[PDB]
């Protein structure tokens, strides 16, 4: 288990909501062993959500669950 | 299990609404040994979700689950 | 279990609303071993969520569980 | 369970809530032996979550839970 | 103008709603002489509205707009 | 302009709203000479509005505007 | 202008609310000369707005605006 | 303008409210002569409002305005 990684305007957001429910990077369960949540770059969650210019570089994850 | 990876104007969004559910990356079990998420890269949620220029390097996962 | 990595405008936001809920990176069980949630990048929750130019460097996470 | 990492404008938010409840990084069990949550990025969390410029050196997470 | 007027179980309301915009007895004008409202009964109104045994007695209205 | 008069259970009311915009007995107007509002009976008015043995008796109303 | 008048169990209300705005007896203008409201009766108003009862007896109301 | 008048359980209210505004009698106006309210009955106002066994009596409003 090996991961590697190398590396060498306007933006208008106008929003009108009432009611807003959101949900990101979900895990749910009853029975289980393990639960495994690796964010090597990036979660952006909301009800009004901005990304811009994230996760640009070197990441890597190695997992053996 | 091996990864690898190497590297070397106006967006105008406006949005109404009264009522927004929203789910992103979402894993629901009942019986279960193992739930993995990994997420080298980005997830954006929301009622308004809105990404630019995102994920724009390396990134390598590696997952023996 | 190994992992590695290496490195060598105007943004206008804005919300109206009322009732907002939101979660971000949300792990729920009711019988279970082990739960794991490592963040080497960036985990951005709320009703109004912006992100600019984050994680940009060099990341790694090994999980051996 | 090793890992390693080497390094070598206007942004306007405005916002208008009544009522707001977020979570960012959330961890729920009942019956369970071991929870662990590494933290080496960032962990924004607010009604209003605004992230600049973050994350943008060398990190580096081992578990061996 | 005259008027004259001379006199010798179980009910169950359940309602669930969630949004109500009610309006009961309305006069709207923009250019008038005159508005008269004369209520010897009963104006009930609402978003859950009962009336039970109301106006059962003598009543007269003499109007001469 | 006259007006004359003369005379000689279980109820259960449950309700859940959530938004509740409610008007009774209304006169709106812009240019106007005379605005009257006689009330000799009952007006009742609200998101939950009972009314129960209400306007039993004798009552007269005489508007000469 | 001339008015006379002669005379000679369980109620449960449960009300569950979240926003209630409620008016009663409204009387609204720009440029008028008069505005009058008499009340011989009862004017209950409210977000649970409740009348066992009332006006049982004997009312009269002579306006000549 | 004359008026004459002449004459000779369980209740239980339970309400659960986060806001309320409530109006009883209300009179506006920018620009008038005159503004009249006689009140001779009750007016019960409020974000509960109970009325029992109120106006039973003799009650007489004249006005010449």
């Amino acid at each position: 288990v090996v991961a590697a990684a190398e590396k060498t305007g306007v933006l208008y957001v106008g929003s009108k909501t009432k009611e807003g429910v959101v949900h990101g990077v979900t895990t749910v369960a009853e029975k289980t062993k393990e639960q495994v949540t690796n964010v090597g770059g990036a979660v952006v969650t909301g009800v009004t959500a901005v990304a811009q210019k994230t996760v640009e570089g070197a990441g890597s994850i190695a997992a053996a669950t």
